[PDB]
């Protein structure tokens, strides 16, 4: 009946919490490491310095673990969510329920990412904290130190903009499937433009939060390089260009992100928008949710502008800092020709999206 969408939506969201305890499990696992790492960097008479490599092993090994178990978690989530949307169609329960039914597993999908964003970035933090208490005693140059840290950036860069392009997708399946099997069941279509209206607007929100956790992973990068100068082990120009490398990363994966969301909602919006007029919704209404669809376009757009806007204000704080402690300048400079580059890029996209939308939506009244 009603209480089949109500057994799947209980039964994902402890699927969620075990997923959130397995992924705290790897990151205990981790700390067994750092801590056990420690004692073994006893004034190291056989193996020395080979702790260390053989630390950020475990972190990368983590960070893959962490990842794997997401993309698992996520599937077990939408697979759970596609068998249950069609067990109670072939119900025949009303079609209303399994608009709001969808939506609600779509929340579900978002809550994993960030729950799983989180993690990725705690385990950043402590490959951080790791750095804070190595090169104590052993004094391991920044050099070597370093390195492990700017690749655990670069690994968690690159697990996190996997997970947002993962989820993305998982919610913009069950969008379609779900908009499919409304249509199955002859719904108003006036339903149909709004339900995906309110599932463009739960993309965009992910497209916000994963956007934060790639700023934050920014953060602990710029608060990384600040230890280099800590120990005094680094120099001004390797843990520097090592920062403004981390810089790049940063622009180019809020880009990907901004770039693959503008278009899992244009694909949405147009899949949308054609299976209305197919039963023949009011060609007033058709037009009426291009504009509404063009306008979360075109909201996404700035929400992103402003998250690269936020990485420029960041790099120029830890500019200043830097400076107060030439090279600084052209890392600014840098720094700002990439991300005009990035906005550039993003309202190209936009406006060519939004153009697109709106030439299929005039074919599509003028079929009428």
């Amino acid at each position: 009946p009603e209480e089949l969408l109500k057994g799947a939506e209980e039964f994902i969201e402890e699927l969620i919490r075990e997923s959130e305890e397995g992924a705290e499990a790897l990151l205990q696992a981790l700390e067994e490491a750092i801590e056990a790492a420690e004692e073994a960097a006893r004034r190291k008479s056989g193996t020395g310095e080979e702790v260390g490599a053989a630390l950020a092993a475990a972190v990368t090994e983590v960070i893959a673990a962490l990842s794997a178990l997401l993309t698992e978690t996520l599937a077990h989530v939408a697979a759970l969510a596609t068998q249950a949307l069609a067990a109670a169609a072939a119900q025949r329960v009303p079609p209303e329920e399994l608009l709001k039914g969808a939506e609600r597993f779509i929340e579900l999908l978002i809550r994993l990412s960030e729950r799983g964003a989180e993690a990725l970035l705690r385990a950043l933090e402590l490959a951080i904290e790791a750095a804070e208490e190595a090169a104590r005693r052993k004094s391991g140059t920044g050099k070597e130190v370093g390195a492990a840290l700017a690749a655990a950036v670069t690994e968690v860069i690159a697990a996190l903009s996997a997970l947002l392009t993962l989820t993305l997708a998982h919610v913009a399946a069950l969008a379609t499937q779900a908009l499919a099997a409304a249509a199955a069941q002859r719904v108003p279509p006036e339903e149909l433009l709004r339900g995906a209206e309110r599932f463009i607007e739960l993309l965009i929100r992910l497209s916000e939060r994963g956007a934060e956790a790639l700023l934050r992973a920014l953060e602990l990068a710029i608060r990384a390089a600040r230890e280099a100068a800590r120990r005094k082990s680094g120099t001004g120009e390797e843990v520097g260009a090592a920062l403004a490398a981390a810089v790049t990363e940063v622009i180019a994966a809020l880009s990907a992100l901004l770039t693959l969301t503008l278009a899992h909602v244009a694909a949405l919006a147009t899949q949308a928008l054609a299976a209305a007029a197919a039963q023949r919704v009011p060609p007033e209404e058709l037009e009426k949710g291009a504009e509404r669809f063009i306008e979360l376009l075109e909201r996404l757009s700035e929400r992103g502008a402003e998250a690269l806007e936020r990485a420029l204000e960041l790099a120029e704080e830890a500019a200043e800092e830097a400076a107060r402690r030439e090279e600084v300048g052209a890392a600014l400079a840098a720094a700002e020709t990439e991300v005009e580059a990035a906005l550039s890029a993003l309202e190209t996209l936009t406006e060519a999206h939004v153009a697109a939308l709106a030439t299929q939506a005039e074919a599509a009244a003028a079929a009428q």
